[PDB]
Order: C-alpha cells, then sequence, then structure tokens
C-alpha cells in the first residue's frame, strides 16, 4: 500500500485537526465510521493528548451546533443514537452528544 | 381558607391546562415549585389521565422549545438540573427535559 492512490470513502485519510472540526456536523449515516476512527485515534494516544483531544471534540461540536434550532438538533442526535445502536455501538453518555 | 383573596407566588392556582402550556418555558428559578406542582397534580390523577397529562407536557415542551437554539436551550436545561438538584429532586431522566 505505498502507491498513494486512494478512493476510499472513509475517515482513515483524514488529519486529527479535521476530524476534530466536523465534531457535530457528521451525518447520521457516517457517524459509526466517524466514532470508529476517533476511537482508533484515541487508542493510540497518550491521555495528555488524548484529553486534549476531547477537549477540541467537544468545543468543535459545541460550535457547529450553537446555532442549530432545537428541533434540528434533536433530529439528528436521535438519528445518530439509532445509528450507533445498530453499528452496535457504546451509547452515547450523554443525548447533547458530543457538546457535553 | 374559603376567603378568595390570595397574593401567592406559585403554580397551587393554575389550571392543569395551563401547566401544561408551560412546559418547557418555566424559568429555573421556579422549576422546582413547577415540578413540585406537577408531581402533586399526577399524584392525584387516575392513570389514563396522568398518561394524557404527561403526553400534553411533553407536546408543549416540544412546540415551546422546538425554535430555540440549542446554545440557549442547553444554558436553561443545565440551569434546571443544578435547581432541581439543589432542590433535591429526582434528576431529569432525559437531559433534554420534558420535550423527550
Ligand atoms: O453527535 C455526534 O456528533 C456524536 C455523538 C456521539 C459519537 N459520535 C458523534
Ligand atoms: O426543563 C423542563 O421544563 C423541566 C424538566 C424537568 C422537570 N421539570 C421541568
Amino acid at each position: 500500500a505505498i502507491d498513494p492512490f486512494t478512493m476510499a470513502k472513509d475517515f482513515s485519510k483524514t488529519s486529527d485537526e479535521d476530524l476534530a472540526k466536523m465534531a457535530g456536523v457528521v451525518a447520521p449515516q457516517d457517524i459509526v465510521d466517524y466514532t470508529k476512527e476517533l476511537k482508533k485515534r484515541m487508542e493510540k494516544m497518550p491521555e495528555d493528548k488524548r484529553k486534549a483531544f476531547h477537549k477540541q471534540l467537544h468545543e468543535y461540536a459545541t460550535k457547529n451546533t450553537d446555532k442549530m434550532t432545537v428541533a434540528d438538533f434533536e433530529a439528528r442526535q436521535k438519528a445518530v443514537k439509532e445509528a450507533l445502536k445498530k453499528g452496535n455501538m457504546e451509547d452515547m453518555d450523554d443525548d447533547f452528544g458530543l457538546r457535553s
């Protein structure tokens, strides 16, 4: 896999920065893959860096959703919860998701 | 107390209807008293009526908060959670409160 060609529809080539910046805006249909990618990255990180990264995820989720209506935010969060369930993922700790 | 005079700052004279209609808009500073009043009323109700009333509370909370921004809604919900804690009340089941 030293060939630079890629046509992958995933987050495996996205920078940590860019993964943080999309917090709260990733489509529900992509949420299981996003969450798997975040967990993959975090599992590798020293805890100081992991905590920093988690803070960024929260800050970006907050910024990215602050101006949404509650109706639109809840619709997304419900869909996210369901997608995560179907992907056999760990339940959100908080329904406001990554904001919190 | 047959004297019709009253100057009570509470929800003891508010109709069930009007208590339902204020769901999601009651100020955090009044939330413990509101919740106590709702629990008082519900404890008396037959379960069919209680379920109907609870549905109305959810419907009104939804309508009353749908167009709020997430930022403003979260600020309120956090304050509500804290007020309820301080009043030694039962934790919200859901952070979205009565919407859900
Ligand atoms: O809503 C989100 O953006 C979210 C919530 C949980 C896990 N991953 C993403
Ligand atoms: O946010 C509300 O309106 C609410 C939540 C829990 C209990 N009583 C009111």
